[PDB]
């Protein structure tokens, strides 16, 4: 499923992302942006062998069992394809134990890169919310 701009924020504040760990809901939106452009079956090959996989393009290396990336943990306890559904659910739950490990959303490269110290609230502007 490749969402609209609003339609994704929509479904990511039911998922219980706005403002979750202090993040506004722009912030997540923003990151979706630049890490899918909002599909949910994006996948991207790692230089390591790892992929990303998702709305927010969450990596087989910590986060979920592919079964081609060797030696790598499975830390959402799920196989990487879940984080392909129209369903949002899988990627939002997994996404929120990343965000709470430490780092933040500089787990996100795109997000560090691109939404980061930037002016989020765009990314929701026009929005129903
Ligand atoms: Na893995």
């Amino acid at each position: 499923k490749v969402f609209g701009r609003c339609e994704l924020a929509a479904a990511m504040k039911r998922h219980g992302l706005d403002n979750y760990r202090g993040y506004s809901l722009g912030n997540w939106v923003c990151a979706a942006k630049f890490e899918s452009n909002f599909n949910t079956q994006a996948t991207n090959r790692n230089t390591d062998g790892s992929t990303d996989y998702g709305i927010l393009q969450i990596n087989s290396r910590w986060w979920c069992n592919d079964g081609r990336t060797p030696g790598s943990r499975n830390l959402c306890n799920i196989p990487c394809s879940a984080l392909l559904s129209s369903d949002i659910t899988a990627s939002v739950n997994c996404a929120k134990k990343i965000v709470s490990d430490g780092n933040g959303m500089n787990a996100w490269v795109a997000w560090r890169n691109r939404c980061k110290g930037t002016d989020v609230q765009a990314w929701i502007r026009g929005c129903r919310l």
